[PDB]
């Protein structure tokens, strides 16, 4: 008959959060307008209205891409969610996917390949390194792949991939290129048309800041031929794109009903493009280059080594710090946040345990901050010897 | 350095949201303490705190759907993406499964398992349609499934599905039973454990009142024991149970990284659990009940009919009403917003073009806004007339 379970006591208290500055590779604290964005009372999900922020949304994804593709969109879900969006549709099974494998995100794409039937040629490189024009059409002529990933912004190891090129030379072995620029994104120079990029994603959580939950994409019409013209259905319902452009308003059809698109996020992520059509792209650039340059002259005052040595091919939105030998990194990082609040955070996949990682994304790469994240990591150091 | 597109205008003026009162099938409007929680400041994905709010969702969830099952989690999706996840890791290609396709969450399963290689098995039904005991038992015999699809709150037709026997009619046919509560759960009576059902999932923005966006899931140990013992990976790794159920504290293994989760979405989803734990489960019940019947009886006094005609068959949080014969259901609609700034729906599937469906959600399902759907369609009807 009765109730099993009883209300969680733990719930009937009121919920609170901390205050912390967050200054690792992602997510980002929120400026006071994306805020009070989230806070807004819901519209219908497929009302005039929501179709309306859902195409400014659209001309904002446009612009930061620098794209005119029509099949451009947000996907609900993740920066994950996104890169599976792009290779459950682009690849069927058997497809050769080449794979650039120079930190976790080129191995989350060899994972998912893998699970959907992929014949998944990875070019593996230590943490650190990035592919050369010569490397990937080695790959390309050897594997002859329908699909090469490419890292933009490496966040795990701090590296920016060089992406001039490698559209052309994809194209000329009619291969598509799928750009992960999650972490890029607002942050360094990138012009997904003028590079022929095929598939471009990025996340709002990193220089955007918005709040995560949502991720952006764009498709070339390369890219929308082999996604149109497969044998066999994509293995999601939920990512099928061609539900999902028809509810972004990407075809000629009349948008039906999909899924229930996350309203408010949708709200908060449309007052994150705003804000960067304000400032404006190449102004977005340069203050993540300047804010960034700043840390890494002060980093290397402290005596720090950055992990990245040559300066061309450090990722201005998050940097990656040479661990010091002797030193405990864990203990850097728990002491950043007990004694000053702030976030940073260690490596992630084979750049684990070699590196802490230090982000500056959006209106939080400033002077202040790094003089902030500086301070505490200088506190760290000190007490540690 | 020649920039293709330019800041877009529409991007370059205040974010304008109308005001709506959201009377149709969902989303339903937030109360104060959603929206506040919506406004607040980031805190780290992966900090101490964020896990204990994970933590207390978690409890709320076991609270909500009444049970003690550990692999109980949060899906980083809408409640699509919880259908989806539940087939996903469940099913294995090969693996028959049989659908209660009574309306479009059954036709969406459908959809679902044929991409995933199931060997599906519709028992089909017209709208307003519900399975008895004996129907299913009939199934279970002829396809000897693994795994049951039965929709509970069957928001497209109106429809409530009973559910006792059923859990143990499928475990002595060796057969998982999954339900979908998304439209019911918290309007109407529901019992995980005690209906013996292995995977039931819901929605956030449903009777809970929280943005749209998260999904709620629960499997059983039974449900469980298949999904870590099948040869092959799911198809979707930003799906993968094995790898959430990690990041969610259910394993007992340190939680890995996975992919970010929505920290906003989710402090919503906590206070929206907080809410209705202060309610009671019972109270919530009783409300809707009430509050359905008294809409019952107000739709009737304008002549209209009831689609679904034994009212131990309706769905409390979801009404179908029979479009009357003369009437344009689309300006009907229409009507309702433009002149009253009420959004109701029509039909959904197989339903489509049969019905007007209104919602009565959590705090929303008030006697004042029956009285004010009613006083907008009576103006509908008359103007019509
Ligand atoms: C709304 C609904 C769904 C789907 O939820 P979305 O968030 O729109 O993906 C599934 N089942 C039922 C019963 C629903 O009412
Ligand atoms: C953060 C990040 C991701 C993944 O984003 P999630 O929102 O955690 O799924 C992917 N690629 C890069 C480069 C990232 O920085």
């Amino acid at each position: 008959h009765k109730l099993l379970v009883t209300p969680p006591k733990a719930l009937l208290k009121p919920l609170s959060i901390p205050n912390q500055l967050l200054l690792g590779p992602g997510p980002s604290n929120l400026p006071p307008r994306i805020m009070a964005a989230g806070g807004l009372q819901m519209i219908g999900s497929m009302s005039k209205d929501m179709y309306q922020i859902m195409d400014e949304i659209k001309e904002g994804i446009q612009y930061v891409f620098q794209t005119r593709n029509p099949l451009t969109l947000v996907i609900s879900g993740s920066g994950h969610c996104a890169l599976e969006a792009a290779l459950v549709n682009v690849l069927e099974p058997g497809d050769s996917f080449l794979v650039g494998a120079n930190g976790i995100w080129g191995q989350r794409a060899v994972d998912i390949g893998e699970r959907i039937g992929a014949r998944v040629h990875p070019m593996t490189k230590d943490p650190g390194g990035h592919y050369t024009l010569q490397e990937v059409e080695e790959g390309l002529a050897q594997h002859k792949p329908v699909l090469l990933f490419l890292t933009h912004g490496e966040s795990s190891t701090g590296v920016l991939q060089p992406l001039d090129g490698f559209g052309e030379l994809c194209h000329r072995y009619k291969c598509l290129l799928l750009v992960d620029s999650v972490a890029s994104l607002g942050g360094t120079p990138l012009y997904m048309d003028r590079q022929g990029i095929d598939i471009l994603y990025s996340g709002s959580q990193k220089a955007l800041n918005a709040p995560p939950g949502t991720s952006l994409i764009s498709f070339s019409d390369k890219a929308k031929k082999k996604m149109y013209s497969r044998k066999t259905k994509p293995f999601s319902f939920y990512l099928d794109i061609k539900w999902l452009a028809n509810f972004w308003g990407c075809d000629d059809q009349p948008r039906m009903y999909h899924h229930t698109i996350p309203v408010i996020s949708l709200y908060s992520l449309r007052e994150s493009l705003a804000l960067i059509a304000e400032q404006g792209l190449e102004n977005s650039w340069r203050q993540h280059r300047e804010a960034a340059a700043y840390l890494h002259g002060r980093l290397q005052a402290l005596g720090l080594q950055l992990f990245v040595k040559d300066p061309a091919l450090r990722l201005p939105t998050v940097t990656t710090v040479a661990v010091p030998a002797g030193y405990d990194w864990r203990d850097i990082v728990s002491y950043v946040m007990d004694h000053f609040d702030i976030e940073i955070m260690g490596g992630l996949g084979p750049s684990t345990g070699k590196v802490l990682r230090i982000g500056l994304l959006g209106c939080n790469a400033t002077r202040e901050n790094v003089d902030r994240v500086t301070e505490a990591l200088r506190a760290a150091l000190v007490a540690q010897a």
